[PDB]
């Protein structure tokens, strides 16, 4: 089973834009047999695991994206690289979203 599932989209660079998918999605953690940890997107309407990024402690932070007037993107930051995957909350409340970010980073790094 997952050890974090929320909902959430996803954003894709197209050229060099930064664009939501708007796609109702969900994010997870999960942790396969063979103890690696795996932070995964879902596409909810297909169930497509269309992301599945294995994250060792220490490779990742995640955080919300202060300036976005939604107050509701993410970013997954890979802290070696320049690499970053945004998210969207989709959560209908916003109570649980700085609960959420703080157990993907809980999962990831310890």
């Amino acid at each position: 089973k997952y050890l974090v599932e929320f909902r959430a989209g996803k954003m894709s660079l197209k050229g060099t834009t930064v664009t939501p998918d708007k796609r109702k999605g969900l994010v997870y953690i999960q942790q396969t047999d063979d103890s690696l940890i795996h932070f995964c997107w879902k596409d909810r309407t297909s169930g497509n695991v269309e992301d599945d990024l294995i994250i060792f402690p220490d490779d990742c932070e995640f955080k919300r994206v202060p300036q976005c007037p939604s107050g509701r993107v993410y970013v997954l930051k890979f802290k070696a690289g320049s690499k970053r995957l945004f998210f969207w909350m989709q959560e209908p409340k916003t109570d649980q979203d700085e609960e959420h970010c703080r157990k993907v980073n809980e999962y990831l790094n310890n």
